[PDB]
């Protein structure tokens, strides 16, 4: 569950991880290092374009595209199962597993 949370992660590594997944509709959530306390939905769109959508944390709520959410998980759920953003969240990209010691 919620494999798509990468915590603190810069833009370049986020784009690397999404491009590694390689399919349009791949996504992750990271807490912006440039704007801490805010988050980014990073999303691989068509034609090798990564979009980085700011998500605003306001009043215990989370805002993206004027829609309001109670948790980052609720936000991911909505753009996966209710409506497109219009592109659709399809493949959650999990953080790289720990390496073989």
């Amino acid at each position: 569950t919620n494999q798509w949370y990468h915590g603190k992660l810069d833009r370049t590594i986020a784009e690397e991880r999404l491009r590694q997944a390689g399919k349009s509709g791949s996504y992750l959530i990271r807490e912006s290092d440039r704007r801490p306390g805010s988050f980014v939905l990073s999303f691989l769109s068509q034609m090798n374009v990564v979009n980085h959508f700011r998500i605003i944390a306001m009043s215990g709520d989370y805002y993206i595209g004027g829609r309001r959410f109670s948790s980052l998980s609720d936000l991911i759920g909505y753009y996966s199962h209710v409506s497109s953003l219009g592109e659709k969240l399809l493949y959650p990209v999990a953080p790289p597993e720990p390496v073989e010691d």
